[PDB]
């Protein structure tokens, strides 16, 4: 019922005030630096958390989507991690997210990393989900490159009626 | 005329069944496993046919947008398809489209294939469009992903007036 | 204020000529073949510039999104680019934005770029923006792909109240 | 014990022997063919199989796939970057009980990027010897039918 | 002024120095190992080193890091596509103050796109030899321990 | 026909013959160079050329070009991970008409999967050798200016 629209930031804040929609919340922009984090006009900049796993082909296994494998991976902790060239990185967000069963959301990168290269392949979250989001960094240039804990990563953007 | 948002599973519905939006057209999920197909809140979740496009650098060309090649490419048919790794697959929805002059429609990917490194490459599709959708399935891990025929490989939300 | 929808050629039209957003601006599908640019019923077609940064791995440099480095890269300029493969290029459109406060503009690709193996990775562009948009073109498949100067290369979506 | 052969005994053993046919006693021809002071520089057949992986298949090489490789047949092939060929010499050897014949690449190729990976012919060896060219560079080079493409280099 | 010595002379100073150990005097076993005519095949232990870009370091070779190979145990190795291993031979080599020794692959490896990248055991050298498989298709392949893996040519 | 001479005559030559200029009759110094018991480690000098695929062109050897590199000069050169290297030896080398000279590389660099592809000099040839140094590891390898890079091994 009811077409959905991109919501503004006062609509998002009533949200992850009231309802829990992303916890923990900043109602503003913070953080040093260009990776910066908190709300936007019309969205939801998160940061990236410090638990990575790093995508390598040492193990010569075939992905089945169906079947997750512990070999396709190494896991690393830090303040940051560098994505090798050509390879990807699965993290997640420090947000926790609560979506309403009202809502939908859509993610996509900062500019900072999309220049380098980085695509974002995180796909929507669907009315009524709940976690964190499972960040998926595509590393589409042929150079390591280095993503940074705990600042901006990507920014939500958010459909409602 | 009029500005467009994401409409509802029924008015997907209505589109679908009165004016062929959508061919074959499931009103709800179905399907076995974690790649089900057929009508989302805000959106369908569309199959994969069993016809794939696998391009290698077999033949040296550079590839020019405004002329295919057939030495791009092998052709696979059958229930499931391996993208190579750091390399793309052509294929076609199951699902025939119509979309109407007051549409135009987005495609998003599945989390079960995001999460595993393939990026969706499908462009919208335009009011007034007719066929069967070509996904673009980017595999940007270093390893090869395996996908599946007949089964869910996407999601098109609808924007209308 | 107030949530945000997908606008239509004529509230760009009027956008581009009374408030500046898009310039130089054409009302029409206009070039020959298939990388038409200009206004379309649900955005603009910009075209790519001939200016190019091609990404490459020959000085083993880590890249650091917080300090951009010019050994990440070499300059190109021509009538088309070569994207080599599994890599990627930084190019800016022809048309310059002015993006109003009320505005925020998201970037899809070609199709005719897209089956190539072609990623069209742009960040959308906040209210208030104002530039050349600096396109990243990531090049997915295990070949070189060409992309054309002077002609179509990817299309804004409008989102407004 | 073994040591590397001159031109004289290369040139007696291949009309004497055919040892090597069909045998040019002279550099013919940057890519020439025949005999040197100290080896004989073969040629390059025209049918080649290209590696790619656009089957997903590991590799076995006690079972070697078809899916591994495309054939391809022409004046010249284009390596793909990081891969590899393999083709045919143009001569036929018949190694004499008495020999090993050991395989180097040719400057103007390996100066490119390509690495010749032939395992030394066994003393009583007999036929087309299977050429390997691995493509180092990560660009595609290419390689030309009926010209030089090695050295062997005979030890007796 | 040395020469390729032929198995006579390389069973002799298996047996009679402990040049080789373990020590066959023939072909055992496509992967044989043991004395050949004018060498000798040495087997693959099953301990590896797979080399991966996982932690995108510079491998300095002076300073030569942990983290940039995984260490695997096993019947087989799978060498990643336009990668290599590091191994040791299962034999035991103690090359006398007198002789150099020279590393070949063998065909059934090479065909398949794997160069062995074995430089020379130097006059008085002892050790389990280190092998280096280089990986330069596109495709992983496989590699077998206990089996046959590279041949060594005994110059004095 | 030829066999693997000693360090003496190989010093010989040098100073005689100034087969090998500069000379030094000793290891100098993981990464020595100078004379060794059965050949000779030369240097790598501080220029290369730095092959990737940046201009998307086929690299034909009949034509080599420009495009295909980037010149770098430096007391060492990283080679990009599955690429290769162009340098010169430090040393000027005259092969008398008498010789033919093999190049392998030195363990140090082999290990970190560094191919030494530099193919025989012929009798008579003369200038400072072209190394080419393929780098068949998924990681970027370091290479030292100034010190050893290649073993020469001399047979007449």
């Amino acid at each position: 019922p009811g077409s959905m629209s991109v919501m503004p930031d006062h609509w998002i804040k009533e949200r992850a005030l009231k309802d829990g929609m992303i916890s923990p919340f900043v109602d503003h922009k913070e953080g040093t630096g260009v990776l910066s984090y908190g709300l936007s006009s019309y969205g939801y900049d998160a940061r990236l958390d410090n638990k990575f796993k790093i995508f390598a082909n040492t193990h010569s296994v075939v992905v089945d989507p169906k079947n997750f494998s512990q070999d396709s991976f190494v896991d690393r902790e830090g303040d940051f991690c560098i994505i090798p060239p050509n390879s990807f990185m699965l993290a997640k967000t420090v947000e926790y997210f609560n979506i309403p069963r009202d809502v939908m959301v859509v993610c996509v990168g900062k500019s900072t990393y999309a220049r380098c290269g980085i695509v974002v392949n995180v796909t929507p979250l669907e009315p009524g989900w709940s976690g964190y989001v499972t960040l998926e960094f595509s590393n589409t240039s042929p150079l390591p490159v280095k993503v940074y804990a705990f600042e901006g990563a990507c920014q939500f953007l958010f459909f409602s009626g």
